[PDB]
Parts: structure tokens; sequence; C-alpha cells
């Protein structure tokens, strides 16, 4: 009948975050077969510490894991699998500080028996606040390391190819998307990644446009269109509609219908005005300025016509902005997912080099 608790000497505490977490593989049996497996560990040392009302123990243990993940971080910043697993773990060792706090407000999914494994003796409140700023770090390092992927192939993908292709980027939304769940990140954050991958596909892609006249034409919006109809199935394919990945593509979504739409008479200026709501005047007059005819057969949009426009929008009060900041990261929110797992059950597999730690 174990409680739940892991003890170990204060002698081993740098051989424990050693084999935890600076030389944890992300890929290994275990930690795939149980996510978050580390943070739980360590969060039941974390409970024998708070149990033995040791403050120096329980004071080390928490530096010593926080500083770990920061120097495995600053090591293998730019591996992705890596960022996302520690990620993961760092927003699963936040849970289980809150879950099993002791405190009502975070207690509301408990079972009984998961509410008898509270701390008793210590409030970590400050150590939550400093794991939330790393956590934030953390997300903003991911975020970086898959647009750095993605940057290379978004402009060939979506726009030259008719090198990398549409398909080399959704085979590796599909490996961000597989990853990011093999480590059981909180699904709030897979969506917010996805978001902020979307944003930068679409930030690229209209910020080619709005330079380059060789890409406004009716046969580019028409590929445009076809491509963002490819990302949104696979969005679909993956239970990912309500992300907000979808909306960040509406300006550039609404460049290609502009491509695409009548440019001549005063009806046709109005249906512009109406349609183009997610694109500045800006950037509405650039793409009617770059609009390049597919023949001698079909006329340049006149200057009187972008005037018409020009005079419509004249009373909108919009954003002077041209090009997009493509770079540009959102805000990251955290959810609060306490789980299911019950502590008193959990095996230290064999396999991560723990022997020296006792189940109490």
């Amino acid at each position: 009948d174990f409680q739940g608790m892991l003890e170990y000497k204060k002698e081993d505490e740098q051989k424990l975050v050693k084999n935890l977490i600076l030389e944890l593989k992300p890929r290994g049996v275990a930690v795939n077969l149980i996510p978050g497996l580390p943070a739980y560990i360590l969060f039941m040392c974390v409970r024998h510490a708070d149990y033995l009302n040791d403050d120096q123990k329980v004071r080390s243990l928490l530096t010593s894991t926080i500083n770990s993940i920061k120097k495995v971080l600053k090591k293998r910043g730019d591996d992705f699998e890596t960022v996302s697993f520690w990620l993961s773990n760092t927003c699963r060792f936040l849970h289980c500080l809150k879950q099993y706090s002791g405190e009502e407000g975070f207690m509301k999914h408990n079972t009984s028996r998961q509410n008898e494994h509270c701390l008793t003796n210590f409030d970590l409140a400050e150590y939550r606040q400093v794991l939330s700023d790393l956590a934030i770090q953390i997300y903003q390092q991911l975020v970086r390391v898959l647009e750095n992927i993605l940057q290379p192939m978004i402009v060939s993908g979506m726009l030259e190819h008719e090198t990398y292709t549409l398909d080399s980027i959704l085979r590796q939304l599909n490996s961000f998307h597989s990853v990011m769940c093999q480590h059981g990140m909180d699904p709030e954050l897979i969506k917010q990644v996805v978001k902020q991958m979307f944003y930068i596909i679409g930030a690229i892609t209209l910020n080619n446009l709005l330079l380059r006249k060789d890409m406004c034409s009716w046969s580019k919006g028409m590929q445009i269109r076809y491509n963002v109809s490819q990302l949104e199935e696979w969005l679909r394919d993956k239970n990912l509609m309500n992300s907000g990945a979808k909306e960040t593509l509406e300006p550039l979504i609404q460049a290609a219908q502009l491509l695409q739409v009548k440019k001549k008479t005063d009806d046709d200026a109005e249906a512009i005005c109406s349609m183009c709501n997610a694109l500045t005047t800006a950037q509405i007059v650039k793409v009617l300025n770059l609009y390049t005819p597919v023949n001698e057969f079909e006329e340049r949009v006149s200057v009187s016509f972008i005037r018409t426009i020009q005079m419509r929008l004249r009373d909108r009060k919009d954003s002077p902005q041209l090009l997009m900041d493509a770079k540009h990261i959102f805000p990251v929110t955290f959810p609060f997912n306490p789980s299911s797992l019950a502590l008193e059950t959990i095996q230290i597999p064999a396999s991560l080099g723990l022997g020296f730690i006792s189940r109490v």
C-alpha cells in the first residue's frame, strides 16, 4: 500500500535531476507510455520532502529542477522534440503543484484519494510563479524553432510551385502535431501553436503578394484559394477547426478573392469594399495596383477604378499597415488541466535508471 511519494537521499539529488531531466530522452518507452512521467516523478519527490517537513530539501529540489530544465533548453534549444517535451512536462509539473496544493480552487476535479495526496507543510506559490514564467519562455522558444522550420517552405509551397510544395508544409505540420500529442501537451497549447503556424503561413504569403507584381494575377488567386482549401482540410482532419487557425488566413483569403473578382464597374468597386473587410485600405490598393492581366485581352485595373475604391473607403479609420509582421507571436494563455492519474499506482520504470529512488 504505497502512498504515491518517492524518497531519495540528499546526496543523490544531482543524480536525480541528471537522470530525470538533463539526460532523459523524450523518445524513451516509459515517458511515451505515460506522458508527463518525469513531472509526476518529480512531484512525488516533492511530496515526500513536504511530508518530512524538510524545507531545505524542498528548496533544493525545486531549484535543481528549474535550473535543470533551463540547462536542457539552453543545450538543445534548437531541437523541436526536446522543447516540446519540456514545455509539456513543465506544464504538467505545474498542474501537479496546483492539483495537489491543498488549495480548494485547484481541487475541483480531484477524486477523494487524490485529495489525500495534497501537500501539507509548504506553500509553493512563489515557485509556481517561477515555473509559469519559465513555461512562457519555453513556449516562445518552441514557436521560434517551429517557425524556423516552416519559413523556408512557405513561399514556394504556397505560391511558386504550381523545392518545397504544399505537401512539404503539410508533412511538417503533421509532424509537429504528432509530436506534441505524443508528449501529452495540453490541447489548448497545441491549438495555440497551430494558430501561430497558420498565422506565419498567411503573413509570409500575403507579404509576397504585396511586394511582387508577378504574384498578383487571377491564376495566382486560384492557386492560393486551392492551397488554403487543403490547409483547412488539414484542420478538419485533425479536429482543429476551433483553434483560431483558419481565421488567421482571412487576409490572405480576401487578397486571393480580390485577385479573381471583376474590377471595372461601380458595382464591382462596391463589392470589393464589402468583401475585403480583413484587409487595410493600403493592402487593397496595393493589390489592385500590382494586378497583372493574363494577356492583352484583359485590361489593367484603371487608375479611376482604384480612386473609386479609395473614395468608398475614405471613411474607414483603419490601420496604415501594408506588410504584416510575419514574426508576430500571439501572447500565450495556459490552462490548468488536473489529471486522473493516480499517483499511488505510478511504477518507476527500470529503464529510467532511478533505482536509488524508493517508493513510500
